[PDB]
């Protein structure tokens, strides 16, 4: 059995949001066994009324509908071996 390598997205990646944006997140791995979990700057990102993980097998998805101030941060998304980083700001 192979760890985990993410397939997409393989590069730094920059979201340039408003507070009256919606910024949806993918982050699709190699593996449908090792799906990977959002992290709000460390914090982890937790199911609320306003904050939604979307998931489907190897897709995983962080829909934000009104990104706010608060949400303008780095999102990690930790396989496990690998992590993609996603900037946002506001």
């Amino acid at each position: 059995h192979m760890p985990v390598h993410i397939v997409d997205p393989r590069e730094h990646v920059f979201v340039h949001a408003i507070t009256s944006e919606c910024v949806m997140l993918a982050c699709e791995v190699d593996r449908e066994d090792a799906p990977v979990r959002w992290y709000k700057d460390g914090q982890e990102v937790e199911e609320s009324d306003f904050v939604v993980l979307e998931n489907e097998g190897p897709h995983r998805r962080l829909v934000l509908p009104a990104t706010q101030p608060s949400d303008g941060g780095e999102f990690q998304c930790v396989a496990g071996d690998e992590c993609a980083y996603f900037t946002v700001t506001i």
